């Protein structure tokens, strides 16, 4: 008769926010299974494009385009990068940090390869200096949500001439809306949330702060970070951040336990 | 009088394989800084993409042209599959695995994922099953000169139909003349190398093998995986593979330390 908890949890996986009782388990789940493999089908025969890699195409000609260094570091990053972040046993990443050997771990964040990367080029490129990076960051995380331990970031930033908290808001407005994503920022260094509903996109601030005298900076910026999963999440209307996430259980959003 | 060894390494650094006695260190210092400062303004000014993106972005044209379907699977992978690849005390890369807390490890290899897709993918798709993915690997090296500890893996495939090595052979002649890059495949399940000079660029074979049962497969395939940053320097004709790599050090070859 009615279905058991785990034949919706099954059948969940299933769904698609597109699809819109009376039969059983196995009738709905057999209906289910057909279109999956049926979108799995389509997207083999046209488009073969990963939503993950596409995304971050997208968002790389995004920034090209307008000016942006395209920069790609190492994910494996050494652990002095971490406090020297400022990230101490007094702050929650201090925990959420996966260490490698007794001298490396993974990047949980863009920002430390980025400042090395404003600092080396101020002294080869004219004012100002526009860069961007999208990768790999990792986190320990209790949340499984709105959460992965493995996820993107795209990190871009300004230094020099023309940081303001104006042309900061308005990257991240032409880039929303060139993506088609609603969204709301909130604030009041300057410190900025960009948000959907109550989920946070994007977390972005327009220097100077202190931090940068570590990493010999001195100059005016802007930056934001944005998580890619995050934004496939809210554009594709995924209930579970899972289905836009570097994964062996689902391709674009669609399950592959068929 | 002479150049000191330090000051030849430090010229080396700014050397392009481009550029073509007499004057002080200083001189042919301040040549070779001013040098790259232009060629970083010129990208900065014209093209602005990293060679790793573009070439990332490149290959994935190539092989989704050609009917393969883009994977991002995850990087961070159960210790598991390292054993379940058939990878034991008794092989090589059993020492060069970075492990991760007490579960997990940096995959030093796309195949497990890959085998995964393969299987569940066959669920769905019409035979041939062909995917590729692109994508982050790690191992403990020794060597600096052709080897990365993090370096950046392609590996393409196809399962069921037409999975001959003359087919393999066709597929990595079209990519690598592509590409135009020189090689020579060198072999005799069946196993090839296609070298570039003494350079290992690929390593491809054709199945079935023995391995494949254990991760539910029982099809003929075939498959390669190349290394994209031996393919940067072997196109740009880098000396040391250091320039190709995800660094704070090199941006497109050019040195950062200016
Ligand atoms: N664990 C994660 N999984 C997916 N995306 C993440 C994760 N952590 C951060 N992000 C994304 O990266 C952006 C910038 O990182 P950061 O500002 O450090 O996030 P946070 O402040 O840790 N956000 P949150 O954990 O939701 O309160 C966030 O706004 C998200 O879009
Ligand atoms: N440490 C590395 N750094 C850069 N590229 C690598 C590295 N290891 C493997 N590759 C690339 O990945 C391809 C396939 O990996 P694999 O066949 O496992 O290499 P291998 O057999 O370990 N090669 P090698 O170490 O040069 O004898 C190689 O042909 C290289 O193009
Ligand atoms: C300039 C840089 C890269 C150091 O920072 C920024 O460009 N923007 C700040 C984004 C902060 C995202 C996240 N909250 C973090 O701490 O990295
Ligand atoms: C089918 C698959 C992905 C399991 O393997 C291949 O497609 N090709 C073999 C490539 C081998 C590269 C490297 N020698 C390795 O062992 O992974
Ligand atoms: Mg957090
Ligand atoms: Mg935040
Ligand atoms: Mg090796
Ligand atoms: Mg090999």
């Amino acid at each position: 008769p009615a279905l058991t908890k785990s034949q919706t949890d099954r059948l969940e996986v299933l769904l698609n926010p597109k699809d819109e009782s009376g039969k059983p388990f196995r009738e709905l789940e057999s209906e289910l299974l057909s279109r999956r493999k049926k979108d799995l089908q389509q997207i083999y025969a046209e488009e073969r494009e990963n939503y993950l890699g596409k995304l971050e195409r997208e968002i790389t000609r995004f920034f090209v385009d307008r000016g942006f260094l395209e920069i790609k570091s190492p994910i494996l990053i050494p652990l002095e990068y971490i406090e020297r972040m400022g990230i101490d046993n007094d702050t929650e990443l201090s925990k959420q940090i996966f260490r490698v050997d007794k001298n490396f771990c993974l990047r949980p964040m863009l920002a430390p390869n980025l400042y090395n990367y404003l600092r080396k080029l101020d002294r080869a490129l004219p004012d100002p200096i526009k860069i961007f990076e999208i990768g790999p960051c990792y986190r320990k995380e209790s949340d499984g949500k709105e959460h992965l331990e493995e996820f993107t970031m795209l990190n871009f930033c300004q230094m020099g001439s023309g940081c303001t908290r104006e042309n900061l808001e308005s990257i991240i407005t032409d880039f929303l809306n060139h993506l088609g994503i609603d969204f709301k920022i909130v604030g009041d260094g300057d410190t900025l949330d960009v948000m959907h509903g109550d989920l946070e996109l994007s977390s972005a601030v327009v220097g100077p702060i202190p931090l940068d005298r570590e990493w010999g900076i001195d100059k005016p910026w802007i930056g934001a970070g944005f998580g890619l999963e995050r934004l496939l999440k809210v554009k594709h209307d995924f209930k579970n951040i899972k289905r836009a996430a570097r994964s062996g259980s689902y391709y674009n959003g669609i399950s592959t336990n068929l």
